[PDB]
């Protein structure tokens, strides 16, 4: 408990972090003694791109509802557990994987964890109050947990390692939602999300399984759209042929390009990528 004026630099063990607090509090210097009365009334702490390697010290802030913290250097966020009344919350690029830090966070309605080289985001599943999550730009493979989250109307997992998009089936009150850039290769869970306004799912790179080089290979096309008809591909490498539903090629590694139009709901997207069959 603070209970004589203490000077800033004595409570946040971080200089980075120090810094920022003096400039919030439109402080003269780190060294400047502040009161609880004067912690407490702080609503919003903006601190982009401050080198901020601990927030320890943020608990003497109960009453924080925004925090900004995107382009820093985190690895943990343990201090942030008691800020229950935290709402807008915004780490990205940081190397934070500590998900469960926020387990009862409840009143956390919008979440950025973009650059962060996140692959399990199972701690997720205690905030299914959420409304906003961005998660693009990590290492995710697995989204099953994302089922329970049927609040959010803001989705973005591009950028990442998706496969499988299934578990995003049921989350209908979806209206933008950004899955470019993954290894996605069947749409057809998505065909109910029929509340989208905004739907990205350009650019993923599929990759087979491996199987032997014959001079008259066949890879069988499975790159489905909505409805769940395939997508006809659009450059074959290696002067290969389409024969419905068979890419054939008369040859260590294949290739094709598809590309095609998608609706759901009021979203148009592009649904383009490139299958590559590696062999041996």
């Amino acid at each position: 408990t603070i209970t004589v004026p203490t000077p800033i630099k004595q409570i946040f063990s971080d200089d980075a972090f120090a810094e920022t607090i003096k400039d919030n509090l439109k402080k003269k210097s780190v060294t400047d003694a502040v009161t609880q009365n004067e912690l407490n009334s702080i609503d919003q702490i903006i601190a982009n791109n401050s080198d901020i390697k601990s927030v320890q010290g943020i608990q003497y802030l109960p009453n924080v509802t925004k925090l900004f913290l995107n382009g820093n250097k985190l690895t943990d966020i343990k201090p942030l557990a008691n800020l229950k009344n935290l709402g807008w919350l915004f780490l990205d690029e940081n190397k934070v994987k500590d998900l469960s830090s926020l387990k009862d966070l409840k009143k956390l309605k919008s979440l950025s964890l973009e650059h962060n080289g996140i692959s399990d985001i199972n701690g997720l599943v205690h905030l299914p109050q959420l409304e906003s999550l961005y998660l693009g730009n990590n290492k995710i493979t697995d989204i099953t947990v994302l089922s329970r989250l049927t609040k959010l109307d803001t989705l973005s997992l591009e950028d990442n390692q998706i496969s499988d998009i299934v578990p995003l089936a049921g989350l209908t009150k979806l209206q933008n939602l950004y899955l470019s850039k993954n290894h996605i290769s069947d749409l057809r869970a998505l065909a109910g999300l029929k509340n989208l306004d905004v739907l990205e799912l350009f650019s993923q790179e599929c990759l087979n399984k491996p199987i032997n080089h014959q001079s008259n290979l066949v890879v069988p096309n499975t790159v489905k759209n909505t409805d769940g008809s395939l997508v006809t591909p659009e450059i074959i490498s290696d002067d290969g042929d389409y024969e419905k539903p068979n890419v054939k090629w008369h040859l260590n590694e294949v290739s094709f390009i598809f590309y095609q139009p998608v609706t759901i709901g009021k979203a148009k997207a592009r649904f383009h990528g490139r299958v590559t069959q590696p062999l041996k």
